[PDB]
C-alpha cells in the first residue's frame, strides 16, 4: 500500500524448439531456423543457366558426330545433362581415357567446330558405313573423315595444319582396327597401318589391331578415339599409312563456367542458381545435405540431414516475478519487458530498446551466415561406374575428406552460435535489470526473484517514469527512505 | 552486538594441470585430461574386423597363385596385412601399374575366383617351369594358364568370354617375354606374337620383346601382368597369335569395407576397433598422433602430440576469506561452498547445487567431444617406396593438407573449450555469491574479499539457513539496520 | 561535502571498423591487419638456395643443351624457370614431362655420376648442327646418341647395376628420324626399338620414321624418358636401333627442394616466404599474394583484408563515466578515474585493469602471429596446357583447400573479436564493482559510471581508493550522515 512491485522479465512461447549448443545437446530456445537444405522440386530450372539436354546422346556421341545427334553441331551450354537413356548408335568406337575427353570437351562448353582443308591427296575420304546410318544412307560420324586406299593404293599420309591463331585447338581423330586381314587390305593395302599424331610437343602413335574388337551392332570392328590439343604457333602433324580417321577440322576450346552432370531429372520453366543431380535446390541456407555433386550457387554439402540454428532466447514457460523465475508467455509486443503491481492494480509493458538490440545482433549472425555465397562450376567426378584403382581412390578421398571437413564446421558453428545467441538474449536480461536497479537509486530493494520493491507510492505514471529513463530517484526519496530504514 | 562473517568460496587443488586457452598459453587448472592418444600396444587384435596375415605372401602373389601362398586360395579378408619379409618364389614378373591392381582387389576384399572354360583347341595348355616348383613338379602361377604350340603350330586364337551375371568379373591375365628368339619360337612358333585383350569399352594390346627381361631366379624372361575388369553384360575377348599367359576364370568382384595395410606389427587375440601399422590404439580419444595410416573407428590423425581439455576451474592455490583472494584446498566435498566465522566457531559447507551444475556443464562439452566417431576404411597410399612424380605428389599433398586443417580444428577446439570452461566455472561462482547477496537483502554488506559482513547475531542453524536458502531477512532485519546505522 | 568519482576507458577520434560474430562493422580502437597483401616483386637469395633458370629450363639443363652447360651438377632448395627460357639443340619431346620436372626439382640436384657402359659394336657420341657446342656439331651433353659401326648395328643388351644405397635416376631417348634414308644410313634396320627395363619395371618405344614436325632445321627429334633404379636392381637396355642411351645418372636426393615458374628478379636480402610475385614478410598468418608459395609462408585466403581488434570498442567523447561514452583525453591507460573534490579535478589511469586486457589481446595475437607453416614441394597450381582428369583434380584439391581456410581466417577473426570487445567491456565493469565494493556504505552509485561519495575526499583519499587502500569505516560516520536526511 505505500510500496509497489515492479518486476523485469522476458517472453516466453508455448511451442518452444531443441537446439545444440556448446554445453548442452538440447536446449528449448523461443526459435530457430534450419541450416540444412534438404529438399529438392526434382526439377532442373532452365534459368539463369544455359541447360542442354543430351536427350539420347552422350556429349562423346554428340561430339563425334553420331547422327542421331546431329541436332547438336555447334551447340554451346553452360550445364550438358547427360541421361541414363542415352545410346550410341554408329560406327563402334571406344576412346581410351574417355573420361578426361569428356571433361575437357564440358568445361569448354561449346562444340563449336571450324571445318580445315586438310589435303588428303592419295587416299578417297568421307567413307561410311551401314553401320552409321544417317537418313537412309550409310554414312559416318560427322566431324570425322575415314579415309581408304585410291587407285589401288594408300600412300605414307603427311599432312600438317599450323595453330596461326590466338586459342588452343581440339583435334579429334580416330583409328581403324578391322575385322580381318581381308578388310584391313580391301581398306588401306598395307597388311598393317600406323596412325602418328604429333605436335611440337607431343607424339601419339597407334598400331591398329585386326580382329580386336568384339561383335557391337554387327560389326566386329570399331575406332579407338584420340584427341590433341594445338597450342598457338604449334602445329598438327598428321603421319599414317593406313587405317586414319581423320578430323575434318578443329573444335575452339574455351575456358569459362561450363560443366556436365548426369542426371534423369526433368527440364522445367523456373529460375535457379543452384542444381543438382536430384533437381535444382534453393540456396538461401549454407548446408545441404541433397547431393555433393552440384553446379552453380550452391550450398555446401555436408553429411548432416538437420542443423538448428537459434534465433530467439532460451525459453522458460510460465503475485508476480521476475526473469529468476521463468519466462512470460503473456509478453507478445516485445522480448523483454515490465510488470509491475501498485495502487493502481497489474499491468505490463514491454522494452523496446532491449528488444531491438537482442534482435540486431541475432539479425547479424543470420546476416554472417544467410550470406555465403558458394559458386561452383566444373569440379572433379563424385561417382564412378567403373573399378578403376588409383585415381578414382584419390578422386573419393578428397571428396570424403572435403565433406568431413565441411560437416566439422557446420556442427561447430551452429553450436557456437546458439551458445552465443543464449548468452547475449540472457545478457540483454540482465543489463536491463541492472539499469532499472540503477535508476531507483535508494528508493527500492531487489527482491531476489526479477523484481524489485520499491518503497513509496508507484502509481502507473510513475511506473511509466521508469520504463522511460526519466524518474527522479529525489523526488520520492525521502518518502522511500522512512519507509525502508524503520525499526518498529 | 555481534555480527558474523560468510565466505563464499571454491575448491583448489595442490597438483594442478596446464592448459591452454584463447588468451592464455598456459593457465593452471584443477583437472584436465588428454586429447591425443600417442600409445599403442604393438598389436594387431583380431577382432572385430577380419584380419589377413599375408605372412610370406604379397596381395598379388596370392592373387596370381604362386605355389607359396596356395593357402591364400579364396581367402577373404577386412584388413589384408602385408609383410615387410613377404618374397615371391614363382616365375619372374612383373605388374605395371602395380599399385591400382594392388587396390582394387584389397578393397574387394576376396581372392574367390571361379574357373571358367575357355576354349583352347589348338594350342597345348598348362606350361611350366623349374622356377614354379609345386612340391617337386615344374609349375606354374595357380590362377595363370601357360599356353604353348601344339603340332608344331600357334594359330591366332580369337577366344570369347560372355558376363551373363549381374556383378563384375576381374580378369587377370599375362604377357610372356623370352629371353631367346629360339625360346620365343620353341613356345609360340611365330617370331613376334601379340597379346589383345579386349571388351566393348577397351582394349590392350600388348607386344612381348624378347630378351627384355633381366636375370632373376635363374631366368632372363619373365611375364607382364595385366588385367580386365568385365561388367554385366560385355565380352571378355582374346586375341593372341603367341606369349598369351591365360586367365582360368576370374576373381568375383565385391564392394565393401576391405582394406589393405603394411605392417610388420603382431596379431593377438584382443579386440579393437581402430588398426594402424603400429598396432591398434584405443579410441576414446578424439585425435591421435601414432599413423595417419589408420583402419576402422579411429580418432582422427593430427600433428600435435598432446592436447589437453580442461574438466575443472582455474586452480588458484585469524579470519577467513573468500574467491577473491584464492581457492581453499580445504574444501574436498564440492567445488563451491561456504566458510562462516560465528559465535560458534568456524566451519564450512559444500553447495552442491552449484557444483552439479559445473559438472553437468563439463561432462557436456565432454560427451560431445570424447564421442566422436570416424569409421574410414579403404583410402590412399600415405606411404611410399618408389619416386614416382604427378600423382605422389598430389597423394602426399592431399593428406598433408588433411592433417593441416584437422590439425588446427583440434588445436582451436581445445582453446575455445578451455576458455569456455574457465568462464562458465568462474560464473557459477559469481552466480552463488549474487544469490546469497539478495538473500542477505539489507542485513549484511559485501567486504569486498568474496565474504559478507552479517550484521546481527548469526549463530549456526542461522548460517544453515543461508547455505540452505530459507533465510527470513524479517527475522534479523531491525537487529541489522540498527548494526549498519550508526553514528557514533 | 562529498565528490564525485568516474570510472571510464580511453577512446580514440581514429577508430577502425572491424567484423564480429554479431557485427559486419564495429569501431574498435586499434586493429592489425592479419592478410599479407603486398610484395617487394624480389626473390630474396637468402636464406634458401636460388637458382635462376635464366635461359634454361630445368629438363634442358638436365639433358645438357649447351647453352645450359653452366648448370651441370648444380644444386638449389628453389629453381626459378622464367619465361624466356628456349632450347636450343636436338628437338626433343618428353612424355609426361610434368612428372620428371617434378621429381627432379624435388630432387634439387643435377650431380651426375658417368658410368662405364659397353657399348662395343655400335658407334658412340652422334651429334648434330642442330645442337652446336661451340664451333662443333654436338648433342645433349648426358646422353649418347649411339649409331652403327662397320655398317651394322646388332641387338645391344647392355646393363648397370645399381650396387649403392640410393636411387639412380637415368634418362633416355629414342631417335625419330625424318626419313628411312636417316633410319637405314643411321641405324641399318629398318626399324629400331629401345627396351629399358628393370626388374619392376619395362619402357618399350617403337621408334617411328617421320613423326616429328620441322624444328631448328630438322623433321625429326628424340623423345625422352626416364627410369629409376633402386639399390639391388639393375638397369637393363636392349635395343637394335634408335637408342639414344644414357651416360650414367643423376642422383636423387629427399628434402626441401621445388621449382617456381617466375619472371621476378633475384635480390641481395632474406625471406623466409617465396612467391612467383617475389619473396613476401611471413609476419601475419594470412597471405593474398599468390597461392603458389616456398617457404615458411602465411597461408593463402582469398580475403584480401581481415582486420583483428588490438583495443576495445570506441566510443568516441562536468564529469561522466564509461555509461556515457569514452574519454578521449586519457592518453597513459586504457581505464582509469575522473573525480571532482575539494581539491579541484583530475584524471589517472589505472594501471592493472589496463595490464590486464592489454595481456589478453597479446596472448590473442601470440596465437596467431606465430604459425610457421613451411612447406616446400607441393602440386603444380597453375597450367599451361588443357588436360583433363588428373588437372581437374589437382585444381580441385587446391580450391578446396584454399576454401577451407578461408573459412577457418573468417571464423577465427570475428571469434577473436567478439572476444577482444567482450574482455575489454568485462575490465571496465570489473573495475566499476571493485570501487564499489571499496566504497561500501559511503558512496552511491550515480547510474552513468560515477559514484557520489558522501564525504569530504582530497586527493589523497581519491588514491588510496585508486590504490586499494580506501579505509571506509574512517568515513563513515560522516557518509551515513550525508547520505541518510529527510
Ligand atoms: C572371334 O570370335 C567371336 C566369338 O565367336 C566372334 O564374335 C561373333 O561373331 C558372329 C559373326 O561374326 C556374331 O554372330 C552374329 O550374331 C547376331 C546376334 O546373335 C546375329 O544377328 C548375326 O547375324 C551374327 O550371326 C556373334 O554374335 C559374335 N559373338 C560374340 C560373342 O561376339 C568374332 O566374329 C570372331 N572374329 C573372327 C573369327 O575374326
Ligand atoms: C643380357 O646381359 C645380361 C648381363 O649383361 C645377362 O645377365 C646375366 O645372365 C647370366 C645367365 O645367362 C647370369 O648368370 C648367372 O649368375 C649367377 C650368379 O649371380 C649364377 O649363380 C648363375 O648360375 C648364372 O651363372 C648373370 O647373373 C646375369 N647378369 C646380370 C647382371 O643379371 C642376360 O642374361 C643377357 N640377356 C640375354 C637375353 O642375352
Ligand atoms: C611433312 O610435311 C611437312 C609440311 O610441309 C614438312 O614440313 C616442312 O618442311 C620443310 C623442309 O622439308 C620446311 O622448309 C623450311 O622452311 C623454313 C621457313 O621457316 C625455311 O627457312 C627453310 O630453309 C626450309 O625451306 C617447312 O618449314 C616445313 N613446314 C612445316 C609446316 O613445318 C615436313 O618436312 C614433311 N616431313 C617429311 C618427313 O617429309
Ligand atoms: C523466427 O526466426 C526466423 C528467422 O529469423 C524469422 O524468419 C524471418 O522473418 C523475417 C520477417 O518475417 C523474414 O524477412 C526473414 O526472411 C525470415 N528468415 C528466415 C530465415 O526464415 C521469424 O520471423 C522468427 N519469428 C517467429 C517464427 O515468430
Ligand atoms: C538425391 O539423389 C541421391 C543420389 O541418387 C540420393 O541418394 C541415394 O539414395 C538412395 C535411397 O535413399 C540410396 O540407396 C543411395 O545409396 C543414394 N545414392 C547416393 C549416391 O548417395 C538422395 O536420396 C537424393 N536426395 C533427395 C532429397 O532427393
Ligand atoms: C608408429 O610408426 C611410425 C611409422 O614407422 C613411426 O614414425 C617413424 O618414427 C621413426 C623414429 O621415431 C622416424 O625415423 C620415422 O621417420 C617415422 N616415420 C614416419 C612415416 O612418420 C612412429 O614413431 C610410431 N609411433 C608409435 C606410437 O609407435
Ligand atoms: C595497435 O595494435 C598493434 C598490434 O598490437 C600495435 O603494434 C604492436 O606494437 C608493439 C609495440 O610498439 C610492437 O612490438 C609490435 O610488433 C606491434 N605489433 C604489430 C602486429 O604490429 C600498436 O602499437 C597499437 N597502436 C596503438 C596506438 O596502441
Ligand atoms: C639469354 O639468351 C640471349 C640470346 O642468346 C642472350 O642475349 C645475347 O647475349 C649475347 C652476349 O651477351 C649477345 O652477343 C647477343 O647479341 C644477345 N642476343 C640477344 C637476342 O639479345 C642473353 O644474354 C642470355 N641471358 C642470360 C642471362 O644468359
Ligand atoms: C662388352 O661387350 C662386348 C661385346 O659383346 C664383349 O665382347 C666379347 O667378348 C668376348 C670375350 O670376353 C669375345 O670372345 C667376343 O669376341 C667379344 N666380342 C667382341 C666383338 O669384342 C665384351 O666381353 C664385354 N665386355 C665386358 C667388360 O664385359
Ligand atoms: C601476383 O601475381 C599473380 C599472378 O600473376 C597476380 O594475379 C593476377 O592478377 C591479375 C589482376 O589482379 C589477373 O588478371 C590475373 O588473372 C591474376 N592471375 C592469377 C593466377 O590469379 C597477383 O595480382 C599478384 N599479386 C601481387 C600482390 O602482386
Ligand atoms: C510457434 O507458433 C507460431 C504461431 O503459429 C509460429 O509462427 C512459429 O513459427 C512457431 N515457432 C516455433 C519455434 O515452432
Ligand atoms: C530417344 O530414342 C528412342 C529410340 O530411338 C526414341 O523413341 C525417342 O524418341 C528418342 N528421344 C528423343 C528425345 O529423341
Ligand atoms: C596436296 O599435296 C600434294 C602432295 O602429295 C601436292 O602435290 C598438291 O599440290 C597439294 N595440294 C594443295 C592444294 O596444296
Ligand atoms: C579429472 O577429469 C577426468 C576426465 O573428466 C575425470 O574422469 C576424473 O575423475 C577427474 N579427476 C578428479 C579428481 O575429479
Ligand atoms: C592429483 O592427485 C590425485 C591423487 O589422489 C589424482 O587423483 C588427481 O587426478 C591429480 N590431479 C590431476 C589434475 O591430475
Ligand atoms: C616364410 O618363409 C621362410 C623361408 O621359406 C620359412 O622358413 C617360414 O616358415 C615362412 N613363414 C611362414 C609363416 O610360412
Ligand atoms: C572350340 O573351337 C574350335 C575352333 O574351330 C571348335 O572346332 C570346337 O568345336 C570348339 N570346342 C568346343 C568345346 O566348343
Amino acid at each position: 500500500n505505500s510500496t509497489a512491485t515492479l518486476c523485469l522479465g522476458h517472453h516466453a512461447v508455448p511451442n518452444g524448439t531443441l537446439v545444440k549448443t556448446i554445453t548442452n545437446d538440447q536446449i528449448e530456445v523461443t526459435n530457430a531456423t534450419e541450416l540444412v537444405q534438404s529438399s529438392s522440386t526434382g526439377r532442373i530450372c532452365d534459368s539463369p543457366h544455359r541447360i542442354l539436354d543430351g536427350k539420347n546422346c552422350t556429349l562423346i556421341d554428340a561430339l563425334l558426330g553420331d547422327p542421331h545427334c546431329d541436332g547438336f553441331q555447334n551447340e554451346k551450354w553452360d550445364l550438358f545433362v547427360e541421361r541414363s537413356k542415352a545410346f550410341s548408335n554408329c560406327y563402334p568406337y571406344d576412346v581410351p581415357d574417355y573420361a578426361s575427353l569428356r571433361s575437357l570437351v564440358a568445361s569448354s562448353g561449346t562444340l563449336e567446330f571450324i571445318n580445315e582443308g586438310f589435303n588428303w591427296t592419295g587416299v578417297t575420304q568421307n567413307g561410311g558405313s551401314y553401320a552409321c546410318k544417317r537418313g537412309p544412307d550409310n554414312s559416318f560420324f560427322s566431324r570425322l573423315n575415314w579415309l581408304y586406299k585410291s587407285e589401288s593404293t594408300y600412300p605414307v599420309l603427311n599432312v600438317t595444319m599450323p595453330n596461326n591463331d590466338n586459342f588452343d585447338k581440339l583435334y579429334i581423330w580416330g583409328v581403324h582396327h578391322p575385322s580381318t586381314d581381308k578388310e584391313q587390305t580391301n581398306l588401306y593395302v598395307q597388311a598393317s597401318g600406323r596412325v602418328t599424331v604429333s605436335t611440337k610437343r607431343s607424339q601419339q602413335t597407334i598400331i591398329p589391331n585386326v580382329g580386336s574388337r568384339p561383335w557391337v551392332r554387327g560389326l566386329s570392328s570399331g575406332i579407338s578415339i584420340y584427341w590433341t590439343i594445338v597450342k598457338p604457333g604449334d602445329i598438327l602433324l598428321i603421319n599414317s599409312n593406313g587405317n586414319l580417321i581423320a578430323p575434318r577440322g578443329y573444335f575452339k576450346i574455351r575456358t569459362g563456367k561450363s560443366s556436365i552432370m548426369r542426371s534423369d531429372a526433368p527440364i522445367g520453366t523456373c529460375s535457379s542458381e543452384c542444381i543438382t543431380p536430384n533437381g535444382s535446390i534453393p540456396n538461401d541456407k549454407p548446408f545441404q545435405n541433397v547431393n555433393k555433386i552440384t553446379y552453380g550457387a550452391c550450398p555446401k554439402y555436408v553429411k548432416q540431414n538437420t542443423l538448428k540454428l537459434a534465433t530467439g532466447m532460451r525459453n522458460v514457460p510460465e503475485a508476480i516475478a521476475g526473469f529468476i523465475e521463468n519466462g512470460w508467455e503473456g509478453m507478445i509486443d516485445g522480448w523483454y519487458g515490465f510488470r509491475h503491481q501498485n495502487s493502481e492494480g497489474t499491468g505490463q509493458a514491454a522494452d523496446l530498446k532491449s528488444t531491438q538490440a537482442a534482435i540486431d545482433q541475432i539479425n547479424g549472425k543470420l546476416n554472417r551466415v544467410i550470406e555465403k555465397t558458394n559458386e561452383k562450376f566444373h569440379q572433379i567426378e563424385k561417382e564412378f561406374s567403373e573399378v578403376e584403382g588409383r585415381i578414382q581412390d584419390l578422386e573419393k578421398y578428397v571428396e570424403d575428406t572435403k565433406i568431413d571437413l565441411w560437416s566439422y564446421n557446420a556442427e561447430l558453428l551452429v553450436a557456437l552460435e546458439n551458445q552465443h545467441t543464449i548468452d547475449l538474449t540472457d545478457s540483454e536480461m540482465n543489463k536491463l535489470f541492472e539499469k532499472t536497479r540503477r535508476q531507483l537509486r535508494e528508493n527500492a530493494e531487489d527482491m531476489g526473484n526479477g523484481c524489485f520493491k520499491i518503497y513509496h507510492k508507484c502509481d502507473n505514471a510513475c511506473i511509466g517514469s521508469i520504463r522511460n529513463g526519466t524518474y527522479d530517484h529525489d523526488v520520492y526519496r525521502d518518502e522511500a527512505l522512512n519507509n525502508r530504514f524503520q525499526i518498529k
